[PDB]
């Protein structure tokens, strides 16, 4: 999985 919050 891959998130990113920016
Ligand atoms: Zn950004």
């Amino acid at each position: 999985s891959y998130s990113s919050y920016g």
